[PDB]
């Protein structure tokens, strides 16, 4: 499972890499609801998640297994699908980044 966590870290590095930046950027940092004018965000999203938080948790050895890591990445996408109308540009970006994630997560050793 150290090996599986390394695979997860590789995925995380890929999600944060320039290769995917055109659609990954909304997920780099926590949603700043006040700054974005989304004053209902924290009434709708109980557990915010974003890639910088996933990165901090990986660096701190918070995740004990791949499944725990994947649950946080998927929570990040689910929050996006929950809050935004399905035709929002951010949702199209989420779907593309989640495709990157799911196909590489499936290659877990
Ligand atoms: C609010 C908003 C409006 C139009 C957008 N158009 C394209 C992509 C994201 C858009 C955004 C936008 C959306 C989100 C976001 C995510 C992810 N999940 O739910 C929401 C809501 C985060 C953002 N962060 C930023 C800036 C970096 C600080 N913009 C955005």
């Amino acid at each position: 499972l150290s090996e599986q966590l390394k695979h997860c870290n590789g995925i995380l590095k890929e999600l944060l890499s320039k290769k995917h930046a055109a659609y990954a950027w909304p997920f780099y940092k926590p949603v700043d609801a006040s700054a974005l004018g989304l004053h209902d965000y924290h009434d709708i999203i109980k557990h915010p998640m974003d890639l910088s938080t996933v990165k901090r948790k990986m660096e701190n050895r918070d995740y004990r297994d791949a499944q725990e890591f994947a649950a946080d990445v998927r929570l990040m996408f689910s929050n996006c699908y929950k809050y935004n109308p399905p035709d929002h540009d951010v949702v199209a970006m989420a779907r593309k980044l989640q495709d990157v994630f799911e196909f590489r997560y499936a290659k877990m050793p």
